[PDB]
C-alpha cells in the first residue's frame, strides 16, 4: 500500500490527492494534526521526521515499499505520479508549456503563502493590497493561456491542471472578486470538478473546503 | 541566436548560465539595470515586459526564435537547457533523486528570498533567527545525500548541481559559519568551480560575487 503523508489541510497535499483519485491508484492517507493553541505545535512531525528513512525530511513525502520509493517534494511527487499514469507531456512542446504553468502555479502558492502566513496585521494588510494588484494580472496571463481549451494542454489532462484547480480554489475563496470577470477560469474549475473522480472526492465526508493553511495563519487555517 | 534575459544580479539566472557555459551553447545575455536610488525603478523591464511576446512575462526568461522556443520559469528553462544537452536523469531512479534536490534547492531559495526582501526591520530579524535555525539541518541533509559522490546524484553532473551550487555560493556569503557541520559541501562547491568552463566563466572580468539580490534587499543588493 502506498503511503502519502500530509497535515490535516488541504495545502501543496490536495493536487497530489485530486491525481490518485482521478488515475484510481489506492494509497493509504497518513495525516499529522498540530498541537493545541496558541502555538499549534508540530511534536506530531518533529518526533517521526527523521525515523522513515527520507533523504530530505518534508510534509509532504510519498513512500512506495513495493516500488522501493521514498520522497518528499510536492513536485517530485506529483510529477513521478504524472510521469507513471501518463499525465505528462508527449513532445518536448506539451513539457514546456506544462512545466511553465506548474511553476507559474508554484509562483502563486508562493505569492499567496507570504500573505496568508503573515503574523503583523498591519503588514498583512499590505501584503493584501499588494497581492490584489498582483492577481489580476496572472490570472488574465492563465486565461490567455488557456483560451478554449479544456485543460490547460487541451483536451487531454495533466497533473499541472490538479496544482491549477487547488490553488485557483484556494485564490477563489479567499476573494471570489478576482474572477469576476474570468467565467473562462470558473468554468475550467467547474470542469475539473465535474470530473467522475473529483466529483467523488470533492463529495466526502473527508473533503471540506476549510481549512487550506495551517491553524496558525491569518487566511485558511480554521474549518 | 538564443536570448536569456535577467536582471544584472545572480539571483535566479546563473544557475542556467553555468549550465549554459558548461554545455558551451551560444546565448546573448540581455541585462537589465536598476533606477537610481532611492526607488530603483525597474522600468528598463517594465517598459518591455508584455512586448515580448511571453505568455507569463517574468525575468528570467530565454527566447530562441530559430526553434521557436520563447519561455518564463527558471526551473523550465533550466529543464529545457538540460533535457537538449542531456544533462537529465537516465532512469526514472535517477530523475527522482534529481527531482527532489532540484526542489530542496528551490526550497533554499525560498526561504532565504522571504528573508532577505523582508520589508519590515522586527520581522527581519526574526526571519534571520529561524533561517539560522533550520539551515544547518537542510545542509547537514545535502551533505549525507552526497557522501563520498563527486556531484550530488552521482559521478555524471546534472542541471541540479549548477542550480545547488548558486544557492550554497549565497548562503555561504550570508553565513560562512551554516557550513561547520557540513564541510563536506565546501569540497563540492571547489569541485564545481574547477569544472574548465566554470573557471573559465567565475574567472570573466564580468563575474561577481556580489550582487546577488536586488539593491531593495536587506542583503546580496550591493557590489
Ligand atoms: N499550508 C501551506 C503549506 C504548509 C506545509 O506543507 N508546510 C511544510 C513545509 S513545505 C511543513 O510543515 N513541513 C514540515 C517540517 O517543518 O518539517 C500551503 O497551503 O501552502
Ligand atoms: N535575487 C533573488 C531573485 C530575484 C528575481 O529574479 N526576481 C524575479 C521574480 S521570479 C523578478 O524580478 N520577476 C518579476 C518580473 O519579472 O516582473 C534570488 O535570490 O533568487
Amino acid at each position: 500500500a502506498p503511503i502519502l503523508g500530509y497535515w490535516k489541510l488541504r495545502g501543496l497535499g490536495e493536487p497530489i490527492r485530486l491525481l490518485l483519485a482521478h488515475t484510481g491508484q489506492e494509497y493509504e492517507m497518513k495525516e499529522y494534526s498540530f498541537g493545541p493553541e496558541p502555538d499549534y505545535d508540530k511534536s506530531e512531525w518533529l518526533d517521526e521526521k527523521f525515523n522513515l528513512g527520507l533523504d530530505f525530511p518534508n510534509l509532504p513525502y510519498y513512500i512506495d515499499e513495493e516500488e522501493g520509493v521514498k520522497m518528499t517534494q510536492t513536485v517530485a511527487i506529483i510529477r513521478y505520479l504524472a510521469r507513471k499514469h501518463g499525465l505528462v507531456g508527449e513532445s518536448d512542446e506539451e513539457t514546456i508549456k506544462i512545466e511553465m504553468v506548474e511553476q507559474q502555479a508554484i509562483e502563486l502558492i508562493f505569492t499567496c503563502t507570504r500573505t496568508w502566513y503573515c503574523r503583523d496585521d498591519d503588514l498583512f494588510d499590505k501584503l493584501k493590497e499588494e497581492m490584489m494588484t498582483i492577481l489580476p494580472g496572472k490570472l488574465i496571463g492563465l486565461a490567455k493561456f488557456l483560451g478554449e481549451n479544456q485543460y490547460i494542454i487541451g483536451d487531454r489532462i495533466t497533473y499541472v491542471d490538479f496544482m491549477l484547480y487547488s490553488i485557483l480554489d484556494y485564490i477563489r475563496l479567499f476573494e471570489e472578486s478576482l474572477f469576476d470577470e474570468a467565467s473562462s477560469l470558473k468554468d475550467y474549475l467547474t470542469r475539473i470538478e465535474s470530473l467522475p473522480e473529483i466529483e467523488k472526492y470533492l463529495s466526502s465526508d473527508d473533503f471540506k473546503r476549510f481549512p487550506i493553511t495551517g491553524p496558525m495563519a491569518k487566511f485558511g487555517g480554521s474549518s
